[PDB]
RNA sequence: AGCGGCGUCGUCGCGCCGUCUAAGCAGCGAACCCCGUGGAGAGCCGUAAUGGCGAGAAGCGGGCGAAUCUGUAAUGGCAC
């Protein structure tokens, strides 16, 4: 769940941000969508409406950010293609 | 700067006054704010200053939106 994200950011297709994740989920190219625990409830409506598997993240977005490689905060992130990673195995 | 008066004038050519125009009506809209795109971090964008940013910056479009300004009212008043 944690080390897989390192390879998901190293290799494969990923997009950071709520809106681009919405677009990827509606398009369906995003195989899985990863969300932080304390995200606003306004985002969960799409993540349930979208058929994409909903991988929870136990932490908050504040520490989700730095582990993903970005100093800022990450609310909802999608990985379009895993490539050299197995975070999808964590999700499905 | 030009035009019309008044003053001074031992010498010079300066000094002062005037050269106006209401509400109403019609048009335009600076900031803030709202929306559609946009995809920015070993960092970028700004302010007199505080600052803003994947919970979406810069940039690009659209919308709501001031005083005041432009025309008319424009023929009234002036040593017409």
């Amino acid at each position: 769940v944690d080390k897989s994200l390192i390879k998901a950011v190293k290799t494969g297709k990923v997009i950071v941000g709520a809106n681009r994740t919405i677009d990827a989920a509606a398009n369906g190219s995003a195989k899985m969508v990863v969300l932080a625990s304390n995200c606003p409830e306004d985002i969960k409506k799409k993540i349930q409406a979208t058929d994409i598997p909903v991988l929870e993240y136990e932490g908050t977005s504040v520490e989700l950010g730095p582990v993903c490689g970005k100093p800022f905060t990450i609310a909802a992130m999608a990985i379009l293609d895993v490539g050299e990673s197995d975070i999808l195995a964590a999700t499905a």
